């Protein structure tokens, strides 16, 4: 959804970005799950906020 | 504040900054969080002095 969140409060979903680039540029089946679990870090971080 | 400790002795108090770089120049769970700790001792000393 565009322009449009939750109430006024500004709770606001927002998914997170991620590290590197290229949805191909690994395929290492490691390097990547660090990621990962830096990602789920990351997503323990923004749920929190709210 | 500017200037400006309590009493006079040789007190003042600590902001701890941190080596590297900008919030834009890291953006990562392990190099962060590596500099946080490093910054957290470094603080932790320098409370235990006065």
């Amino acid at each position: 959804e565009s322009k449009y969140n939750e109430n006024i409060e500004g709770l606001g979903t927002a998914t997170v970005i991620e590290t590197t680039q290229n949805k191909a540029a690994l395929t290492d089946q490691v390097a990547l799950g660090k990621e990962i679990i830096a990602a789920l870090t990351k997503a323990r971080a923004a749920l929190t906020k709210n």
